[PDB]
């Protein structure tokens, strides 16, 4: 696999979003990976609905948190609507998938990256954007402005984001805190430290969609 990956340069990443106060990171994270694999497989970059996952993933807890895995499983079982059809409201409401017509996109399954394994995660990122989790509660992460982030941070993961690239010393992360945070909404997190957890627990739980 190459020394640099950046799915933005391939036209596979939509603009940075702001989840707001709602605990919907898990849905934002999943949607990044759907937007990416549909571009890779079909050639078209579309925005898909975080709100649909927020409302409709019965295994998750709406704005009280959730699971990227079960959100990705939902898209493989049923599908997902365009963001324009089902825009983001920042609050969980009733599932409205059936009222909004046929699904826009569908995937075929979900896979987990082998946890606590840096190379396995890089391999997956070389193939497509990946849903990953990290510990975002620390002030250092909250206040991040730029550069390759080394912490300080623990491994008590609490925030789902998306890995959309990497380089020799970092993994490139699309966050859902708006374009004013970090590097126009992104953070480069240090890699190669030899800690099996990853910096900020980044290797704890990573999933990606499968699309034939
Ligand atoms: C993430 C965010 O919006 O910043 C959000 O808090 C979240 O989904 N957290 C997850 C954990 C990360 C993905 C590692 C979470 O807590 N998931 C479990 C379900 C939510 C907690 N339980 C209940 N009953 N609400």
């Amino acid at each position: 696999i190459p020394e640099y990956v950046d799915w933005r340069q391939k036209g596979a990443v939509t603009p940075v979003k702001n989840q707001g106060s709602c605990g919907s990171c898990w849905a934002f994270s999943a949607v990044v990976t759907i937007e990416g694999i549909i571009k890779i497989r079909t050639g078209n970059l579309n925005e898909y609905s975080e709100q649909e996952l927020l409302d409709c993933d019965r295994r998750s807890y709406g704005c009280n948190g959730g699971y990227p895995w079960s959100a990705l499983q939902l898209v493989a079982q049923y599908g997902i609507h365009y963001r324009n059809t089902y825009p983001y409201e920042g609050v969980q409401r009733y599932c409205r998938s059936r009222e909004k017509g046929p699904y826009a996109a569908k995937t075929d399954g979900v896979r987990q990256v082998q946890p606590y394994n840096e190379g396995a995660l890089l391999y997956s990122i070389a193939n497509q954007p990946v849903s990953v989790v990290l510990e975002a509660a620390g002030k250092d992460f909250q206040l991040y402005r730029g550069g390759i982030f080394v912490g300080p941070c623990g491994n008590k993961v609490d925030h789902a984001v998306a890995a959309v690239g990497y380089g020799p010393n970092y993994i490139l992360i699309k966050n859902s805190w708006g374009t004013g945070w970090g590097e126009n909404g992104y953070i480069r997190i240090k890699r190669g430290t030899g800690n099996s957890y990853g910096v900020c627990g980044l290797y704890t739980s990573s999933f990606y969609p499968v699309k034939n």
